[PDB]
């Protein structure tokens, strides 16, 4: 097996220009705040499985690794809101994640607000990264509960620290709900999936560097005329479904001792990770799926909105 | 009677490839942690009566028998959380199980956290095995109380010692509740029941080696065309109900001096241990139960989820 080779196939990061744009803006957002004046506050949108969490994890490592190794400093944070979050819930989650208080027994919302305003300049917080902002949309109705948004405005104005709220694109209406919180988050970037198949685009050079990063020694066959068309036909832009197929195909080619990823175990990997794919979607790998013009259209505008459009 | 023979029938371990996978990963999880850097932290799921407690007991014996015989060292632990556990409750249970403090009079959660962090490197703890993780799911509501989970993250980061949390499959949502605790427990294995009857599978060789291990001298008749079909028809994959039937049949054949386990006392053992079995299930042993295609389907995906799906 060589689980070292398996973890090498699973932990493969390839920097796209969109990711490097987000990382440059994140480094900018941090280094601009003097923690006296009002911070910059970026909002980053992005659909289901574009690589937002990977961006936050890549930033976390490249920023706070040596500083966390130095001592209890924790310069940048990573917060994942709970579903249908109250200000007290997201406040105490922010508290128990940041350093080591108790903070989750005494829930009175005011004294724990005083605690984390006492503690944020104490440890030396430079940035707050919130991952889930679509949780403030109620599930079945379309009201967006503005208690956490107003509390975020409160904690932003009380202790001047830059907040980079990540979320799905239909979380925009939560920022549209509060006009003050809308005015605060000026910088808005859209981390949207891969665009076209025609070749010599960002998708080809991405698959070229991922072909380089795969643990096979000689070639993996990606980013050629035939296989790139079949790859985009399987996974439109969704980074996660593409990486899942490549991961399942890689570990399949590792299991039965092979040369590289070939058109032997890729078909098996396609039939394996085609459970989530929609009703009218066709698997381009099986017996005789002539990959069409209609399969290779760019992803729509409302790609990460559909759950909001469903009600 | 010969209670020696009875204890021989009761204590019968047969290693499956799934159990050897869990034991190899457990030995790996222990021997990788240097107790300076962040440990590996495996999660092992498994339904109601797959043989989790037998795996922990087999590991406990094969690991810590000679070291516990040497002196007060206790390298590996075995912890069974109480129901609706608070951090102080599971903390003091961990304390009073590990070595010999008093530890269960002074409940202040902070000084006993300090006590067990003082004591874990003192005695030389190498591994912590937690058996019940589904207790952190509240009974009638579907909130999963995250105080014990956050305390487990706390004790993991404070003293770097590998924790192998066992539990039922619907305990997964407790690991989904805390994103940091989710990120920590990377290695996740599913100890699921036996799959098919068709023959020449893991079930046949399992019953072959269990036929060997039984205290009868000549044969027990298991893992043949007829009896294997009747055996899977009685107990789908549930190791405990299979082993109970075999145990009751064995001690029935021991009571009235017999040659082996025959189709005389097996019918009596079937009617004896068929109380727990569901409403629509049929006993394949009684008078004329022609064992059908519909009886021998593999166990479902959500085999250990049903109590979570009930509310
Ligand atoms: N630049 C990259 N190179 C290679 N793989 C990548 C890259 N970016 C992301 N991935 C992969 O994409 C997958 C998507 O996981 P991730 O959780 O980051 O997505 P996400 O968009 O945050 O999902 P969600 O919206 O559900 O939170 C991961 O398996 C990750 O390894
Ligand atoms: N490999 C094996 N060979 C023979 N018998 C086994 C094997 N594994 C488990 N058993 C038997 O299966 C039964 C189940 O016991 P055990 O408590 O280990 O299951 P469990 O899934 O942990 O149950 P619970 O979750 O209720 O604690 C025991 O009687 C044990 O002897």
């Amino acid at each position: 097996t060589r689980e070292a080779r398996i973890s090498r196939a699973k932990r493969a990061f390839v920097s796209t220009p969109s990711v490097r744009k987000i990382l440059s803006y994140m480094d900018r957002c941090r280094d601009l705040s003097d923690l006296e004046s009002e911070p910059t506050c970026m909002m980053v949108y992005g659909a289901s499985g574009v690589g937002k969490t990977t961006v936050i994890k890549k930033y976390l490592n490249q920023a706070a690794a040596a500083a966390a190794a130095g001592g209890d400093i924790i310069p940048v944070l990573h917060i994942e809101l709970p579903d249908n979050a109250k200000p007290v819930d997201a406040a105490r989650e922010l508290l128990v994640e940041m350093g080591d208080p108790l903070a989750l027994y005494e829930t009175d919302l005011a004294r724990l607000t005083k605690r984390l305003t006492e503690l944020i300049p104490a440890v030396g917080v430079k940035l707050i990264i919130i991952d889930e902002f679509q949780h403030l949309v109620e599930e079945r109705s379309n009201r967006v509960l503005t208690q956490v948004g107003n509390w975020l405005k409160m904690i932003l104005n009380k202790t001047k620290c830059p907040i980079v709220i990540f979320g799905m694109p239909y979380s925009k209406v939560v920022l549209q709900a509060n006009s003050q919180l809308h005015g605060r988050f000026s910088i808005q970037v859209e981390l949207r999936p891969f665009s076209y198949q025609g070749g010599r685009g960002v998708f080809k050079t991405f698959l070229e560097y991922l072909d380089k990063a795969l643990p096979f020694e000689k070639q993996a066959g990606l980013a050629n005329e035939s296989l790139q068309k079949k790859l985009y036909a399987f996974s439109q832009g969704n980074m996660r479904s593409l990486r899942n197929l490549i991961y399942q195909a890689s570990i399949e080619a590792i299991d039965n001792q092979h040369e590289t990823i070939t058109e032997e175990d890729f078909v098996f990997a396609s039939k394996l990770t085609s459970g989530d794919k929609p009703n009218s979607w066709k698997n381009p790998f099986e017996e005789g799926v002539e990959v069409t013009e209609d399969m290779l259209r760019p992803p729509p505008k409302d790609i990460g909105w559909e759950d909001y459009l469903r009600h």
